[PDB]
C-alpha cells in the first residue's frame, strides 16, 4: 500500500543476531562486534551513519567507550521523525532470584535487542521506499548501566547515559525533530503497551496518534487503550536536552512487582521470550505511523 510490511521474520533474526555475539556490555569484545554489525547494517539500508563515541562514567566511576549509532534517512529534509532504542546489555542480574546470578551480564534479548531489531527491520524498509518525511535511527549505547540492587550508594541519572550524552551534544548542530519513538521492550510473548505517563505528558498527541493506528490495524490487544505507569527511559532525556516531545512504547505490568515482564534484569531475558507476533504489532504500528499518519 501507502505502506511497507514489516517482515517480523526479519526482525527476530535482527534481534538474534544481537544476542550470539554475546551480551553487548560496553567495554567488552561483544559490544564492539555488535556495534560494528548494526552501523554497517544501517549502512547497507543507505542511512547515513555517523558513531559518536564518548567516555561516559558509570555510577561505579568505570569508563565506559561508549557509542551511539545514528543512521540518518532523506537527511536534508527539514522535518524529521526520531525512532530510537537502547543497544547495550545490562552487566547484571540484579533481579534474578539466585544471588549467584546477580553479578553476571543478561543476553538483553528483550531489553536491547527486541527495539533494535524491529528498528533494523523498520529501517531496511525505509531503506527501500522513502516514507517523504527525514527518519533517524538510533542506537543509544550505555542505558542499562544504572546502580543495581545490591549497590546502596546513590547516584543521580545513572540510566541512559548515551542518550545523556547525545542530548547535549547531538549529532548535527540543534537536532530537532517533530517528534520522538522509542522502542523498549517490545518483543516478548503477550507484551502489554500501555500509554506511559511520561509520554502521555509530553507528547499526548503523538501516543494517540499511535495506539490508534494500532487499533485501525488489529494490535489492540498489544496496545492497550489505557493509562500505564510512569516509566524512566531514554525518551525522558530526549523530552528534556532536545525537547523533542517523545513517546515509549514497552511492556508494562500494572499488577507486577517492578511493572515490567517477569523476566526483567534476570538471567530469563532471552531469546526464549521473544515473539515474532509481538515484534510484528509494534514495527508495524510504527511503519503506518512515519507514512500514513
Ligand atoms: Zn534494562
Amino acid at each position: 500500500s501507502a505502506v511497507p510490511d514489516f517482515n517480523a521474520d526479519s526482525a527476530y533474526a535482527y534481534v538474534a543476531n544481537q544476542v550470539a555475539f554475546g551480551p553487548r556490555v560496553p567495554n567488552t569484545a561483544a559490544h564492539k562486534a555488535c556495534g560494528d554489525y548494526l552501523a554497517s547494517e544501517l549502512k547497507r539500508f543507505g542511512a547515513k551513519v555517523y558513531q559518536q563515541e564518548a567516555i561516559l562514567t558509570a555510577y561505579d566511576g568505570t569508563k565506559l567507550e561508549a557509542r551511539n549509532i545514528i543512521g540518518s534517512f532523506d537527511p536534508e529534509n527539514s522535518k524529521r521523525v526520531l525512532l530510537f532504542a537502547h543497544w547495550d546489555s545490562r552487566p547484571y542480574s540484579d533481579h534474578d532470584p539466585d544471588p549467584s546470578k546477580h553479578r553476571t551480564p543478561l543476553d538483553g534479548a528483550d531489553d536491547g535487542g527486541s527495539g533494535v531489531g524491529a528498528l533494523l527491520e523498520i529501517a531496511r524498509q525505509i531503506g527501500q521506499k522513502a516514507p517523504g518525511i527525514g527518519i533517524d535511527i538510533i542506537f543509544f549505547d550505555a542505558e542499562d548501566y544504572g546502580t543495581p540492587e545490591f549497590v546502596t550508594d546513590y547516584t543521580p541519572d545513572s540510566w541512559c547515559l548515551g542518550t545523556q550524552f547525545w542530548a547535549k551534544n547531538p549529532h548535527v548542530p540543534n537536532y530537532t525533530a517533530e517528534y520522538g519513538i522509542l522502542l523498549d521492550m517490545v518483543g516478548g510473548k503477550n507484551a502489554t503497551f500501555f500509554k506511559e505517563q511520561q509520554s502521555l505528558r509530553a507528547a499526548a498527541p503523538i501516543v494517540e496518534m499511535v495506539w490508534s493506528a494500532a487499533r485501525d490495524l488489529g494490535y489492540g490487544k498489544y496496545f492497550i487503550n489505557a493509562a500505564g505507569g510512569a516509566i524512566t527511559d531514554d525518551h525522558q532525556y530526549v523530552i528534556s536536552g532536545r525537547n523533542i516531545p517523545s513517546i515509549d512504547i514497552i511492556n508494562y505490568d500494572p499488577e507486577s512487582k517492578t511493572g515490567f515482564a517477569s523476566y526483567w534484569h534476570t538471567q530469563k531475558d532471552n531469546m526464549e521470550n521473544i515473539d515474532r507476533e509481538t515484534l510484528k504489532a509494534a514495527g508495524q504500528t510504527v511503519l503506518e505511523v512515519i507514512y500514513n499518519r
